[PDB]
């Protein structure tokens, strides 16, 4: 067990689903995984393990916020033998043409946290995700007919930013969508030599549950079946 | 309601207890409090309201780190008339002298995180707590004979840095413990106009992670609850 | 003696009360202490020695901004054993409900200087008083009937600052005062283990641009001067 | 023209390959380009026009550094309707598993360089290649028999550092290797819509000192921009 | 020979002029050099060696940007006994009474680049020419009977910046010329304990865009570069 | 009168000679001014005014640091017509080559303050002194028969810093002396249009740690006060 997870080495997949909410994770363990069972519930932060048409996969909340996910990400790594982590959660877009509903695929994440620059001699490191992933999920995108954009995601440290003029920066440099753990994940997975990415369901542009709920549902199972790719 | 919390105006008292841990607050709620009511349970951050010794207050969960904390505590001051915070947590310490299951108590929360430079034009924001809050919790624990030491924490964004020598840093300018929320906290405070105050445990001494037995940590604990309690009733009268 | 200091262990109390001016250090030690006798004047920044109410105090300037202060305080803490600094000065108000005249008991302050960032990684040190400190002006100012607002100073480099937008970030994070010393005075403080304190007397409005008079400075510096005095015998005790 | 390009709308291809050597922009115009009609010779920065498989195609030398290659990626893009930069150099390797001639894509462009903080209010802008372009050159390079590598880049601005410490951390975070472009191409791609891509050659090692000799240069390079080439074709299709 | 000059010791005279562009190097070597012979063409920045009324000078390109011209400027002074290097190039003045076509001396150079920050711990360093150069040059420019105008320079790692507001800013700190590299070969100088100076004649107005006429430029590079040549020959007295 | 000087438009030269000492400033008065008259002893600070071989100049403390300095400068250039500042002063030495008691003329200063980013938007702002003026001392040194180096001091904000480490920086990169003002100053000469000149005398080194008698200090302080009056007589061409 690690300080922020009840749970033995082999308890968990070595890939990992994270969303945000650990409710998310429940209904995600409960709807797509098969035999699921429990394996974390420190803090609430429910995990579950299962298998995905026989693939064996776990999933857990990581809660908000860079720090939050840089502690459950690390552990899982380094004490649970993960290998790939896949956040699934949701983002606020700043450029017009992005649509309410639509699934963006961060192979680059920019951020105004200060995690990375204290890794990085406070020089400016790219927080990317792992380009292998990052094509098995456009790949299992397209066999599911969803459209997909891939590129800079915006990781915020403040949800609510004392700053209204950072989005027209983000909106001129192109960022997809704006969210709170991607470059964090990013760099977790880079100073721990692992592999990462998230993919994210614009769920408000920032400038009913019926489809929100089948919307979320095309995420999942777009990261579920880049696995599979990925196993192949 | 807001984005984070599922509640109206009311649900909440004008202060709140806030722990990282979601299941701190439940045990809070039911070991501290009487007829206390979940009001929040979004993204399994459970919030409480009940009664302590006629005084409505509540307690809630931030999570883990300024980003997480920094939401609840925005949200409860600005949609549910929170006028007061007190995050009670646990710390780790740097310096010889503090003991373990000593309670510290954060006037000021030095950070490594940006938010207060994004806030403060890149300046150095001094994240304080309301001095009157530090005042009845200092006093609260000399009436229940509890030794506090109030001073500096450091709010890191990393629990697993790869800065080690930080800690050398942090000794050598007096830090009392270190933790991942009250610089944020502080924060939120200052720019929506609240007040705050960070109230920790000693869980352990960074350098030299010691074992801590069951007992000594629900003693502890119990003791700081009772010092955040009891300081709410002295700022009370 | 010290590069900046001309005399010995010994001539110092180990409190020691320090204005900006020299001039009001020296009046200080004529109109409030017994038996002053003058322990400095190299480069002109006089220092006296003397008694209050059978308590040896010492009160020196430290002249203006960060650099200068930084260097007395250091001397005086490690080549002359002094335990305790307040800093008594003015400061710019920011805030409306700020009353010219106002006392303000510095208990963190904010700072544009870089000392601090040199000190600590870079990261953000809060740059605070020493709490009980706080406590003994916050008393003794009750005691004598004047009331006394407690919060964060803002330390400035530039008394002429090329940015005027600044201001209003002070205001919206709730600044007290602004001055030019508070900010590196702490940090020496932590950087050397010792414990200081400023209080400031508002002089000026920064937004109604409103002035002291001459009689009005006298009154509010004495009630300042006493109510500094006052807490180093609450700390006595 | 543009102040750094002596040619007009039409005499560039909406795709233009970039070395940082005028001379090599010229090498592969010979080599690899059919009716390539020189475009550019200002400041001897050599830029041609041919085609290759039928496909009209630019390449043209950028100069050493960001702020160098930064000119002519911006005047291109912007005065003559590129759509696509493809980078084409050499690259020092700080990983152990790096081998010389190996083929580095960089999807992501790390750099001590302040261009992007410039641009993007100092945080931090991931310096990202165009997604597909990535996969384009991955498959291109699968269907030669090459391995391409995809990952970060360290974009430098000096190539003589003081600081002998940084390529441990480079190797740390898995920097793949190390030019002194990328991320400035990003950074212009992104700021005017545009998309770019770097492809680099391992000509030495940074650890062990190693060289590619002068053949291993010539063939290695070759591949590259067969790469280069095919990918765009692969773009098209 | 070094990585990016194909030449070897002895091959320089101690001296060396800098153009940004090879063909301008090209240019003097045939022009003001007697007995001019070719000794770099590495990626076609073209350096040549040659006398001056009997005093034996270099001229080479640096290309455009502080990483450009550290490459070149570092080989020179390490690697071939390089003691002088003379920047000759082009400057956009913000100030209204610099005219088009002045010449400036570059006795200071500010810039937005990170590597002297990099150099210097992060603090604030000075980028300053050599004074006896800069004597040198403002002497033989009155003998020459041209008014040159000493201050500070401008090296700007961006030449098509998204922030305009700046050159407002440096208009402000009385800035004489926006150029590229000023700063960086001070920076190298100063680190590898050589030698040099940047000279610039006014290309344009960043402010009124007006223009020039190549014979009038051709006239003024022509005094830039005699103001150069005789500054060294002041030197060697 | 200004808020740090009492005195009214007159009282002061359009030079204004400051050590940091006012006492140092009472000295100068009264060895080389004839008709010396203090026109201001506001906090201590005694200013003077007098001739010196018939030229009117004025002599006045600063006190220390940049904050102490600019307070002043400001004063003096915008309220009192001041049009040229000198300060002459004493430094630390890190170079080997720099004997005790050589006289070192800043050209430029490095520094650890954050007053130039604070006024250059966060740029590497050359903080230079005015040319003329610095060949005027330069020339007036020479006819004087005393040894004087032109290039780099470095003003620092801390005269007791954390950062050992950095005076190997400041050697590597050729600083002639460590004082705590010029690049103050030089920031004020250039926000509000004036011209100054550090000059500064070595008092010790932070190498060997020794010391002089009160005799030669004098002796050469003497003479850094006769280059300093004799430049501005050069000046006056």
């Amino acid at each position: 067990a690690t300080p922020h997870i009840n749970a033995e080495m082999g308890d968990f997949a070595d890939v990992v689903l994270m969303p945000g909410d650990p409710l998310a994770a429940k209904y995600i363990a409960e709807t797509f995984l098969e035999d699921a069972r429990e394996v974390n519930n420190v803090r609430g932060m429910l995990g579950f393990t299962g298998t995905y048409k026989g693939r064996k996969i776990s999933v857990m909340g990581h809660g908000m916020g860079i720090p939050s996910c840089s502690i459950y990400t690390k552990e899982l790594i380094t004490d649970f033998g993960v290998k790939k982590i896949i956040r699934v959660g949701s983002c606020g877009a700043v450029l017009p043409h992005v649509k309410l509903r639509d699934v963006v695929i961060g192979m680059g994440a920019c951020t105004d946290s200060k995690v990375n620059r204290i890794r990085f001699k406070d020089h400016d490191f790219a927080a990317i995700a792992d380009f292998d992933m990052v094509r098995n999920a456009v790949d299992a995108a397209k066999a599911l007919g969803i459209d997909a954009r891939v590129g800079n995601l915006f990781s915020a440290d403040l949800f609510y930013s004392p700053d209204g003029e950072m989005f027209d920066v983000m909106e001129k440099y192109g960022i997809l969508g704006v969210e709170m753990e991607a470059a964090g994940i990013y760099g977790v997975a880079a100073e721990f030599g692992a592999k990462a990415l998230t993919i994210c369901t614009v769920s408000d542009h920032i400038r009913t549950a019926a489809e929100r709920q089948t919307t979320f549902n095309d995420m999942i199972k777009i990261a579920l079946e880049s696995v599979l790719l990925g196993d192949k």
